[PDB]
């Protein structure tokens, strides 16, 4: 009768701690980097000292376990299209079946911190398409929204990953030079305390697809 809380893939506790760690030493980068503490003006707005900002305090909601790659909130079926979503033969058959994510890039704005997952095909046909979509899914590639949240704000909900990640895709969708090179990749600046590392070599995370119940 009643459905998960939500349906997404589930990272294996190695396959999480890989990416934490990654995320952690981002946030630390990046709040380190020049680039970053001279836009400090564009990413907080209150009535801070001239100090630095310690990003990993900033992002102080973190999921306390393993990480995930939403695909449908259900809220049990309490949510618009979660029926509908559930019941299509891909995600029944796809229920419990392993997968690989591709994380192509990690990203900050002053509200999430969070992993940009590319979509094999296959993965994409668990994507749903809602009749109420975000506007800012709509001129992108189905699947955009693709995202594994790393922490957020104080008074951030982590839904706002996803649609962090569309609004800085949108931004992109010619592009800029880099402003920075970390280890890991190139350093993007796009306004608005918004940040992104883009990967040299894109991470690949292994997770089962299944459903949370809260
Ligand atoms: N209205 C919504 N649409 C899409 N995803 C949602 C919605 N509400 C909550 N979520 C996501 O579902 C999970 C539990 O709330 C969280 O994982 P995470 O993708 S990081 O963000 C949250």
């Amino acid at each position: 009768d009643f459905l998960p809380l939500y349906f997404g893939w589930f990272l294996t506790k190695k396959s999480s701690e890989t990416l934490r760690k990654a995320g952690q030493v981002f946030l630390e980068e990046l709040g380190n980097h020049k680039a970053f503490k001279k836009e400090l003006r564009h990413f907080i707005s209150g009535d801070e000292p001239k100090e630095k900002l310690e990003l990993v305090s900033y992002f102080g909601k973190r999921p306390p376990g393993v990480l995930h790659c939403t695909t449908k909130f259900c809220d049990y079926g309490k949510a618009a299209g979660a029926e509908e979503y559930a019941q299509q033969e891909v995600v029944k058959r796809s229920y419990g079946k392993a997968f690989k994510l591709s994380i192509s890039a990690l990203f900050v704005t002053p509200k999430t911190a969070g992993a940009q997952v590319v979509l094999t095909d296959q993965e994409l046909q668990l994507w749903p398409s809602d009749l109420d979509k975000p506007s800012a899914s709509e001129g992108l590639p189905p699947g955009s929204r693709a995202s594994v949240t790393l922490g957020c704000a104080a008074d951030v909900q982590p839904v706002q990953t996803g649609l962090d990640l569309l609004d800085i895709l949108q931004q992109v969708k010619s592009q800029g030079e880099a402003v920075g090179e970390l280890p890991r990749g190139k350093l993007y600046s796009l306004g608005k305390g918004r940040w992104m590392l883009s990967l040299t070599k894109k991470m690949e995370v292994k997770a089962i697809f299944t459903g949370y119940y809260g």
